[PDB]
């Protein structure tokens, strides 16, 4: 019966695997091809860490499995959703590069949209998570801090 002191080892994992998530796009504007190897490499301590992070959770999966099924079930489509959308737009602009693509060689100048769009994304998802995990351990986890109100 220590599930309620799961949350803890959750809250500090969830500040650098958030905070590598906002690096993603950030850095994507170059790793999209020309060095994929750090887009390759984040993407791959994201998911190993989710997939194992369930290990924990074998001692008892009933408090902290259904709060993390709220949080399990809207990342992984929030973080693909809106990555869906701009590998679905480039395809989308002829609907048919195999008619034409020898025009892509002057595609390589971008102009960078992906931090125009991804700097009110990235500072949403930073507060939303910095705000959401500081009132979480407070308003449900407040029997685990005695004088701390946050």
């Amino acid at each position: 019966m220590l599930e309620r002191q799961l949350g803890y080892y959750l809250i500090q994992l969830y500040i650098p695997s958030l905070l590598i998530v906002i690096l993603s796009w950030i850095s994507f504007w170059i790793n999209l091809d020309a060095a994929p190897a750090r887009v390759g490499l984040g993407i791959t301590t994201v998911l190993t860490l989710t997939t194992q992070s369930s290990g924990s959770r074998a001692s008892l999966p009933k408090v902290s499995y259904v709060k993390a099924i709220d949080i399990w079930l809207a990342v992984c489509l929030l973080f693909v959703f809106s990555a869906l959308l701009e590998y679905a737009a480039v395809n989308f602009v002829s609907r048919q590069r195999e008619f034409g693509g020898g025009g892509f060689i002057q595609r390589a100048k971008k102009i960078d949209k992906i931090s125009r769009i991804g700097f009110p994304l990235a500072f949403l998802i930073f507060n939303l998570f910095y705000w959401i995990i500081y009132k979480i351990v407070r308003r449900e986890d407040e029997f685990e801090h005695h004088h701390h109100h946050h």
